[PDB]
């Protein structure tokens, strides 16, 4: 079976209990994770160790908190106490865990299920081939010896409009925001980087990225995490919002792909 779980945010206890509920069996089963494995929750260190041990029984995409973790580790960015990253940053195997973490994809595609995963979704301004090229480009810089320069360059909110003629730092920033930060879109598809409210509370003319028809969503299902204020609600057919705010006192949600059945683990916080 194929299982998809949203933002774990260090909620190791709830992750293991959810996986025991469905009797997840490495080897017979595969786990897809929407990223943001770390921060906010108490057990970011245990979650990384466990997800890394899954090997090819796990298909991960990196979220914005994963990237922030890598920026702190490399001394690019300052640690926020609220993130509870210190046990992970101070662990003896932190190098091993974070070098593995930076080599993970931004995008996962399964042609047989016609299923696509990214942390925040697929911008409607991208077709599949553009999405893949963009993920390859940012993954290539993240798995390189020079990744702290990228992590520094990535921070920013412009440009917010895709073009195949975007070059250099601006192309990198947009790619990073589209995969890990996107929520709302203007009618033309351009990213809005500031609103994190629910769709009904958002100011016009903002609509959610998935309410704007795009080439990927028309041929593929898309699963994503990231957008907690959506609460997993209000998406169209074929769009699966899996982040139900576990770290925030919501729930950890698992979707089994074969039968589209949901399993829910309440937050222990
Ligand atoms: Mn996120
Ligand atoms: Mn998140």
């Amino acid at each position: 079976a194929t299982y998809l779980i949203g933002d774990v945010h260090g909620c190791y206890d709830e992750l293991i209990a959810l996986l025991h509920k469905v009797e997840f069996t490495p080897g017979k089963d595969t786990l897809w994770l929407t990223g943001d494995l770390v921060a906010r929750g108490p057990g970011s260190l245990d979650v990384l160790r466990y997800v890394k041990s899954l090997g090819d029984s796990v298909r991960l995409v990196l979220g914005n908190h994963d990237l922030h973790l890598l920026a702190v580790f490399a001394g690019i960015s300052r640690n926020k106490p609220k993130d509870r990253l210190t046990p992970l940053l101070e662990a003896p195997d932190a190098d091993e865990l974070l070098n593995w973490l930076r080599r993970q994809p931004l995008l996962q595609i399964d042609e047989e299920k016609k299923l696509v995963m990214a942390h925040a979704g697929i911008t409607p301004q991208w077709d599949l081939q553009t999405a893949k090229e963009c993920a390859r480009d940012v993954e290539a810089v993240l798995s390189s010896d020079s990744y702290p320069f990228f992590l520094d360059a990535m921070y920013g909110d412009m440009p917010n409009n895709w073009s195949p003629e975007l070059r250099g730092l601006g192309r990198l920033r947009f790619i990073t925001n589209a995969f890990t930060r996107m929520r709302f879109c203007f009618p033309n598809g351009q990213l809005d980087m500031y609103s994190k409210e629910s769709p009904e509370e958002a100011p016009a003319p903002l609509k959610p990225w998935f309410a704007i028809p795009g080439p990927v969503a028309e041929e593929y299902s898309i699963a994503f995490g990231h957008w907690a204020s959506l609460e997993g609600k209000g998406t169209p057919e074929g769009i699966y919002a899996l982040d139900t705010g576990c770290c925030w006192g919501g729930t950890l949600t698992c979707l089994r792909w074969e039968d589209k059945q949901y399993f829910v683990q309440p937050s222990n916080r």
